[PDB]
């Protein structure tokens, strides 16, 4: 809704195609979904929509913006994605990044999430500091997700439920472990989890117990816990705005 998506030539559309197909493989045989996830997001997740000014535009590869200490580790993911995007010199990483985001959440059985191409390389990384907190709560993933991002609360919690795949790790934020059994798997088991208390050998940020306290995410928790259709729905839904945040006015 308000999107006006840009005219791409037909080899663009093309290679987004082929591009799509390798990336599957390719992530599918390297098991870093989780991580290619993590890599759209935080892409996207910088935008902020009173001044226009980061989000998913290809610029998670500059080396500055990789330095920022919510990015620990991404820079791995940038490294295994670079032969691939070498075949497809006709996209931008804007594209192809939020492209692997969409394919992390396929190839684990996930929701088939909308995808748009015409995102352009912008040159300026935005400043430091606009990722969420893992130590805060409910106020803060408003001032992030809705205040900055302008994502509702429905939003808010569908995608809290990315981390149905992959896993924290010491080196990287300081947490460790999987929320998950099935760290590979995309599911609504996240919230299961989050549901029924602590369990040896899962994480839970304080992030992800704000959900269960706020009057408004905790009805979306149970409603996601319960009905594995509606938290797709709502997930490819949020997926979608967050990979086109400052794209296409939007
Ligand atoms: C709600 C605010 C959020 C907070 C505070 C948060 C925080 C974190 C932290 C601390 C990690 C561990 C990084 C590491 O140590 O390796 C992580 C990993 C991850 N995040 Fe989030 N996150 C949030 C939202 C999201 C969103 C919106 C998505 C995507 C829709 C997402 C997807 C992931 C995935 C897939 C991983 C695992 C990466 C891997 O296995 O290497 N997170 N997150
Ligand atoms: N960050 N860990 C990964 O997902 C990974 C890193 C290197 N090769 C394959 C997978
Ligand atoms: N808020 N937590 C994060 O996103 C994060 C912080 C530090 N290193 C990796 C990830
Ligand atoms: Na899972």
């Amino acid at each position: 809704s308000g999107k006006s998506y840009p005219t791409v030539s037909a080899d663009y559309q093309k290679a987004v195609e082929k591009a799509k197909k390798k990336l599957r493989g390719f992530i599918a045989e390297k098991r870093c979904a989780p991580l290619m996830l993590r890599l759209a997001w935080h892409s996207a997740g910088t935008f902020d929509k009173g001044t226009k000014t980061g989000g998913p535009f290809g610029t998670i590869k500059h080396p500055a913006e990789l330095a920022h200490s919510a990015n620990n580790g991404l820079d791995i993911a940038v490294r295994l994605l670079e032969p691939l995007k070498a075949e497809f010199p006709i996209l931008s990483y804007a594209d192809f990044y939020q492209l692997a985001g969409v394919v992390a959440v396929e190839v684990t059985g996930g929701p088939e999430v909308p995808f748009h191409p015409g995102r352009e390389d912008k040159p300026e990384p935005p400043p430091e500091g606009r990722l969420p907190d893992a130590t805060k709560g409910s106020d803060h993933l408003r001032d992030v997700f809705g205040k900055a991002m302008g994502l509702t609360d429905q939003d808010i919690v569908a995608l809290s439920g990315g981390h149905t795949i992959g896993a924290a790790h010491k080196e990287r934020s300081g947490f460790e472990g999987p929320w998950t059994s099935n760290p590979l798997i995309f599911d609504n088991s996240y919230f299961t989890e989050l549901l029924s208390g602590e369990k040896e050998g899962l994480l839970q940020l304080p992030s992800d117990k704000a959900l269960l306290s706020d009057p408004v995410f905790r009805p979306l928790v149970d409603k996601y816990a319960a009905d594995e259709d509606a938290f797709f729905a709502d997930y490819a839904e949020a997926h979608q705005k967050l990979s086109e945040l400052g794209f296409a006015d939007a």
